[PDB]
């Protein structure tokens, strides 16, 4: 139960096995249902959009933010006086994100019910009145309320984010930049261009005291100057990372730390949700943006609208050759079908749709494309006139190319979306279970022992085993490190994945012992 | 025993298929106060004929993601309703005399019902069935509320509900599929892959029809429930005792009796 057990390419040039205990509550906030689900993410995204050099290294990013967060859930978990208040409530926020979250989807679709109610009169219940009718006289202060509660819900969302999900943003950035700087030399050699605006804004925040605050390594800033100030100037190193090299013998940092905030596409979202729920009060229609959210929280509308946004490069590509070819047809019209559109019944004032190209071009785009039978179910019969076939050409063309062909192209543009995604998730699923996530060797080699491949993924090579551990080294302070703990968090250090085993296991290689 | 008696009539009326058997004998005594509840017998096709259910099974399949797609299609309808009630309310006026205007969208929920009505069961969309915007301020405002309307909710999502259907004819295509290759290409018993006997000339059928049948295995079952104990022999009273504890090591996982004894074989 705590016996966590991993093998690695050990020193002596073969795979050997580590023993490390298991926290329960690691276990059981790796356990817990948020942190499955980013396992799973990572694994489809690994396995679908990822390389064999690459698969390492973006592992052990996984279990680094995976480590981080349970920290995060660690410290909100339930344990002068304005200080210890402020700092329950803000935790008990982060607890109950997703809950308000949930609750503001009620109170969405709340407040778009009694919307519904709603009437215009020119009498007060020209300028037009707006009220709402309802004989049980409770809805309007229902209302009232629920558009308060709303936005109090929607700052509540805001800080419990901020709270909650914003330390993993800030861990990331500063962990990357921290190898950037340091494995890269970003900043000391590189000089990223002005086209890079994170690099840019990166800058303000290498000079600060407090640069890493959430990334939990401190020595960040003395193994940059170990490794470059040799070759680029030790006086130059210490001050461009704002360290005093005498010594060795945050409004900066807080305005950076905004701007990473801000430019945050999930914190922008909730702004933006926060800003139409205060204008829900100056207009109560405001509050039907937020039915928009539905797609953002449930995750089966996610998955239907990802069919249409798996092809939404070809979808706006055909609709711009509709757009196209609607164009040309409209010339055609334009210089010989002139006198077929006149929509106005009356024999007196001609509403003629052909006898300018702008207008021509909006009535074929509008009410050709919209028709069933094309432009030619909208317009003049063509029967009887010289050009009676030109017509008919024109108009089964169109209802061919443009009603039949273009929107067969993009409803098959949907249907191979949904193919397209089943069968990623179905060649994700395939690879996982019969190769090994580590090592890479097959089920079939595993599946000679009865259970075998079973006993290994579960036993041997669990990469959450490798991640328990990866939080064992990072806990266990350097003094106290065995031998091959010290070995594999130098490798750790170093950025090197050669500890891992990659196509060698335990099994594979004392098999004539096992025998 | 009457606790048993009616802990077995719970069981029994719990039971869908008797529920369903029971609810066919109520619309049939029902079929006498009034004839035309023997329709409802009519829907018992599905339950019968195995080739109408395995196409409803493509309906089904995706159910639960084609409820959702008609909410998303009720949500979308709703904000082209909001829009429409608080810019375009002048253009829904469905009567044709001058002295009673009969408006559509004057009321929030009768302009969602039209919306949801005639918008949706219409070709072109909801500007297929309101006033025509050329000539007003608002005329570019009205043709992008409307070809909107035809592109998102008549062409995008009737063709999610399509796809929907398409895929899930191709999805239980292909899980027949997988299903007939795992069978026709390993052992059901052992896991063995007809690879391995395949090198003797028909060694997949000789040892799925001889040696790891598991309709064998079944007959031996009826075998050992039907045989007293007192007449077990060895290796029936080991598997007897095997199947007693629920443990089902006896089973061959891996091994065969050609891969055992091929040297002996040779
Ligand atoms: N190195 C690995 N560690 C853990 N599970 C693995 C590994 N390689 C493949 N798997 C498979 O990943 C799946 C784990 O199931 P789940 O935890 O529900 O995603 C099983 O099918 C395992 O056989
Ligand atoms: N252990 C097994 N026992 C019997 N049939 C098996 C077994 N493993 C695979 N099969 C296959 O199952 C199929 C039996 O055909 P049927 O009885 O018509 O379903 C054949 O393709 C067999 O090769
Ligand atoms: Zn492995
Ligand atoms: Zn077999």
């Amino acid at each position: 139960p705590y016996l966590g057990r991993i093998e690695i390419m050990g020193a002596s040039r073969r795979i050997e096995r580590i023993y490390f205990e298991i926290s329960e509550t690691n276990r059981a906030q790796w356990e817990m249902p948020q942190v499955k689900e980013s396992k799973r993410q990572f694994i489809f995204d690994v396995v679908n959009e990822g390389g064999e050099a690459e698969k390492m290294e973006l592992f052990v990013s996984f279990c680094e933010d995976t480590i981080f967060e349970m920290q995060i859930a660690a410290q909100i978990s339930e344990p002068g006086e304005l200080e210890v208040q402020r700092v329950k409530f803000l935790n008990y926020l982060s607890r109950n994100f997703y809950t308000l979250r949930f609750l503001a989807l009620f109170l969405a679709f709340a407040i778009n019910f009694i919307l519904l109610f709603y009437k215009v009169s020119d009498s007060p219940p020209n300028m037009v009145y707006y009220f709402l009718e309802e004989s049980t006289g409770y809805m309007e202060p229902a209302l009232w309320c629920l558009s308060l509660l709303h936005t109090l819900v929607a700052f509540l969302c805001i800080i419990g984010y901020n709270c909650l999900k914003v330390p993993l943003v800030i861990f990331k950035r500063e962990k990357e930049l921290a190898r950037k700087l340091e494995f890269d030399g970003l900043y000391i050699t590189e000089q990223p261009g002005d086209d890079d605006v994170k690099g840019q804004w990166d800058r303000l925040v290498l000079n600060t005291p407090s640069f890493p605050s959430n990334y939990w390594d401190k020595f960040v800033k003395r193994k940059v100057l170990d490794k470059h100030g040799d070759i680029f100037g030790r006086e130059r190193i210490a001050e461009l990372l704002g360290m005093d090299l005498a010594s060795l013998e945050d409004v900066k940092y807080q305005i950076w730390k905004f701007g990473v905030i801000f430019t945050d596409n999930s914190f922008l979202y909730l702004g933006w949700y926060m800003v139409m729920s205060l204008l829900g009060h100056y207009n109560n229609f405001f509050f039907a943006a937020h039915l928009l959210d539905i797609a953002m929280g449930v995750k089966t509308l996610r998955t239907i609208l990802s069919s249409v946004t798996h092809n939404g490069k070809q979808l706006v590509m055909t609709v711009g050759l509709l757009a196209v070819v609607v164009y040309l047809y409209t010339v055609v019209a334009f210089n010989f079908f002139r006198k077929f559109y006149n929509k106005s019944e009356d024999e007196d004032e001609p509403d003629m749709k052909c006898d300018d190209m702008m207008t021509c071009y909006l009535f074929h785009m509008y009410v050709g494309v919209r028709a069933g039978g094309g432009i030619g179910d909208e317009i003049e019969d063509p029967a009887g006139d010289e050009y009676e076939l030109y017509r008919v050409v024109f108009d089964i063309t169109f209802f061919f190319f443009v009603i039949v062909i273009l929107l067969a192209i993009i409803q098959g543009l949907i249907i191979d979306a949904f193919g397209e995604l089943r069968d990623q998730q179905e060649q994700v699923k395939e690879d996982m279970e019969t190769k090994c996530f580590i090592c890479g060797i097959g089920s079939d080699y595993f599946d000679t022992t009865p259970h075998g491949f079973e006993t290994h993924t579960l036993e041997e090579h669990n990469l959450a085993n490798y991640m328990f551990f990866l939080m064992y080294l990072i806990n266990k302070d350097e003094t106290e490190h065995t031998g091959q703990e010290s070995y594999v968090w130098k490798m750790y250090q170093e950025r090197c994945w050669d500890f891992f085993p990659a196509g060698d296991c335990f099994r594979k290689q004392y098999e004539d012992q096992l025998s």
